[PDB]
């Protein structure tokens, strides 16, 4: 409530979906002014880059510049880019820097080793977040590195709590979190496209069908979050005997609806582990 | 509309959720709501009691109390309820049927036997009205004045999304957003089973699953982008997400959700026939 | 129609005179960028129908791969992967400074082409590409990657020549196996789909000719529509699907069969196999 | 020459047709008029932006037009015919675009008002917007040869167009009518496969779209059976025959057959209701 | 080769000049039982490739169905089921005593042909048959049933003529829908199977031409083997399946797919549909 990080300067290495979404969320929350944020990207023609520019974020094609501007430094690049970045700017890492890796599957140990060759005790945090931070409803976990100070973790939680749920986890849960909350929105966007197709099949106009399906999913998740009851208990509550809902639940069960989502989280988590190896 | 009194026939899950939403929105003092049911021992009735809603076993007390009257009963008991308080409808009443499948025409027919020009509105809503995030559609009957629709949309918008639709879409809406939250509750339970299988504590897995679906849905509502395009924005080449999407595709994920909506809508038609 | 290019100092050679050689030779000359007599092709079997078609076009034909190398500036290796090593050993001594060797084989890497040719001569100019037979109607899809000693002008020239018969862009070589899976095998997926759609039209009482014509016109127009649209394919799908209508009923039976999943499996199988065809 | 076109219905079809016609420069955007019962549609906004005259009144559209496209849902058609039937004049050519609705029923409704209505039934698709449509039509009892000739060359300006027997039109609807939607699904999924194997999304969409376009075109210009073209480019042991095999194992062919059949059967249902 | 028959007083007519007419005309003349100029065919579309092929053979062609009736003694109705009623009404008045009307349409019953023709003339001589296009290589499969007024000589003559281009036997009419399901649609099942087997050969590295040749030779020889064997097909299958060997592994994957069941479904679907094509 009126939170604001007076002297924090934030840098994004990578200027894609994730950098844009966090900068949008951070400035939406009012915890940072746009001009105290800087992002660098190898392609300065991404639509995400020009969106950042309209926000008032500082843009540069040199990762060195970003590192020099930043106190908190987000590595918002793909997993295989991380070693190319850590080697490019490892010499520029200074005392003050907190390096926050958002790359899937990439471990704190690997980041700390690459940076420790240039300089001892880099302050490293690993996190998994998602793009819904752009509407301030992200899901974020983080794990603190060996040399992260106690304040570094509390700082980063306070920053990331401003754009959604945020908590600390042991690092060895992050791969699984990537499969649930990290890939989660994509499952929901697939689910929502299909629900709308169902509504359209039954005669709803597409605009209405998309709006209704998204509101229904939004309300159910808010309901569960605010409820002390089991998701199955809530389902039981709204399933009238003989009714329309229980008939529909039966055809979800006949196709193994539940096991598909389990398969999804599994496949994503397993792939995440492979990206590291 | 600050002197408006609301009544409920049927003090079940829907009445509680609407009443909690209405009071949480501040549109309605709890004591200006009255509810009635034949089972006055339910927890829903006890919970409405704590809220400060007025309760009674007499549907007549509810009708004479109320200005806007919600019929929150099961589709097969509507004709009894209509027959029971049909002589007690007054000119001032707006009668809002909530039941699945029951047509405006059938309600206007029974009510007409007692009094010309009954003002009837049909709606399909859902239980997330209880955290003011419901999905609601409504259709106006023959004698519903335009002001009755504005009032209805104003009331129901305070507890979530609300739009007027033609009546012949409501069966389909039922299958989509009426039954929808139960689909999502199933999704979240299974997604949490997935997190647990991969090593997450159950509490953390429920939390992240719910937050992920909440954020995705909200993100789509604030976006000018098609949901497939958001899917595309967040799927890195060769990455974890596109791998998981492939296994969803292989089990026909999309078609099960189409199957669900279809089956709920089709069942909703059989409930009125 | 034509492309307003003309490579007036360019002699082109094809080693291999099968489907790909004839498609490219037909496309180039149809585009007007090359005259057929500046093209020479060679094959081990000179009775192939493709070789006769090349003779009708006026392309130069020879049984000897050395004659093609000596004739040509740009040299297309349009032979199967397992035959590339025998080709490179046969003609590696005849490569000269002017030659740009454009390998069309699936999965054969730049590294291994350069390694085989460098035993005869250092710094070979090598380009790897993946194209498809619709170049024969100037609607190919082509990607390329430049080798270690390819000059800047080499890739710009190859993109000029290949853009005249379809879409063409440069990629990193590590994407070509996956492109092979997608646009390299793409048309075979399409031919399968067009035959099945026509079968469906015939099942519903359409004559075969009409069903084939309409199915092809539908895919052509859909594909062109997406190419020129600013919208996601899902939004264009949505525009066609009238609520409660005929299209959405059909789409549901596609989804019930995991239609999307089969197309993903297909791109994945072709790509994975392409990787095996070098290792 | 002085031809005026009207659309009853201002949905997706009327917009692609109007966009197609003006792209061809067959007639000015302002010589087109569209009427819709909903003027808040994005299609009505889009038509408005390209310069087509809009009206909420079907009678205006009728009195504007010389060729009158009926582009509303099949079940709206008998209502339209009763509304504008007295306003049909001798000059009009009425072109029904609705799925399933037979020439015989349109001629019957309109006959109550004036003898010898000129009716034409057609099925087209949205690729008319890029002048690559697929269009069949049958002429009714009173269409003169000139009416069919004018029809053929108006629709040939925005893609393929041929005259067929009316009893083929339900089947055509399942094939080229719904066809682009099948293609769009195919192209989204192909792109997903490309992205799964490491391709950027934008490039994968582009290559997959280019491959369908090239293959369709090659087939149209070929004297070969598409199975022969398949075999021409399926190298023994190679990547394509491997990929073809996984298509076959899923019954790929049969799904597309089910799709044409499903759409065709639905088209017949639409007229029955 | 030839058949030692010659129907020297027989003029044959085909109403319809499509696949079946040309297959039969080619078979008959190849068998030597008829000269091409004693055959006349008529069609509504005289640009069909089948009509041009008939003109090469030397068959007589006419646009008028009446000219075919007047020319012919044996009159084949080689037209689609829904067109039979229009044919019979068009030429029913021109039927004479000498005519044997041989209907080839799927599902059209003798009763309904006799009923339609008897309005013009009592006691029409009608034969219903179901044959297939392999008559073009003298390996057709044909069954027939004689109508109410067909003479004993009519069926004996039809069996002579049809036995010269393949197998032929008389059946009760109530079996013809099921025969249609089996040998009438049979070859289309075979063409599908031969294309897929060749696909399987190509997957395993065989060139397409060789794979198509070997697949066809395998089915040809298997079918001929069973025709000449006194053994159940299962016993011949057993003879090929070396214990632990390659064939039995393949057979298991066929069984795991319900291969047998698909072929039963196919005969059942064709037969059931054939029954709908009259009702
Ligand atoms: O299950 C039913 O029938 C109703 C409709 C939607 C909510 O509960
Ligand atoms: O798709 C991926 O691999 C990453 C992880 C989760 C979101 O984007
Ligand atoms: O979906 C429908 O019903 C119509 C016909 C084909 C295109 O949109
Ligand atoms: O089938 C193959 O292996 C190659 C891929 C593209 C053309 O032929
Ligand atoms: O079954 C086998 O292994 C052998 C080879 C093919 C025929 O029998
Ligand atoms: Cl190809
Ligand atoms: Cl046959």
């Amino acid at each position: 409530e009126n939170l604001y990080f007076q002297s924090m300067s934030v840098g994004f290495i990578g200027a894609g979906q994730l950098a844009f979404a966090l900068a949008k969320g951070f400035t939406a929350a009012g915890v940072l002014a746009a001009h105290k944020i800087m992002a660098s990207s190898p392609d300065m023609d991404l639509a995400t880059v020009s969106a950042l520019r309209k926000m008032g974020v500082k843009l540069t094609p040199h990762n060195k510049e970003t590192v020099q501007h930043s106190d908190v430094l987000f590595l918002a690049v793909k997993p295989h880019i991380i070693p190319f970045i850590l080697d490019e700017i490892g010499a520029d890492i200074e005392d003050r820097h907190i390096v926050v890796s958002c790359a899937a599957g990439v471990t704190i140990s690997s980041i700390e080793k690459k940076l420790s060759a240039f300089r001892p005790a880099p302050r490293v945090i690993r996190c998994m977040t998602n793009t819904p931070v752009v509407v301030r409803e992200g899901a974020t976990v983080y794990a603190t590195g060996t040399h992260a100070q106690v304040e570094d973790g509390r700082l980063m939680e306070q920053l990331l709590s401003s754009v959604g749920f945020c908590t600390e986890v042991e690092e060895d849960l992050i791969d699984a979190v990537t499969g649930l909350s990290g890939s989660g929105p994509a499952y929901a966007f697939t689910a929502l496209d299909a629900l709308a197709d169902g509504g359209v099949k039954m005669g709803l106009p597409r605009r209405l069908a998309v709006r209704l399906g998204a509101q229904a999913l939004l309300g159910a998740a808010k309901m569960l979050l605010h409820s002390e009851q089991h998701p199955g208990q809530l389902k039981d509550n709204v399933s009238s005997p003989g009714g329309a809902t229980i008939h529909a639940l039966h055809v979800l069960e006949s196709g193994g609806f539940r096991s598909l989502l389990i398969n999804a989280v599994e496949a994503s988590c397993i792939r995440t582990r492979e990206l590291q190896s």
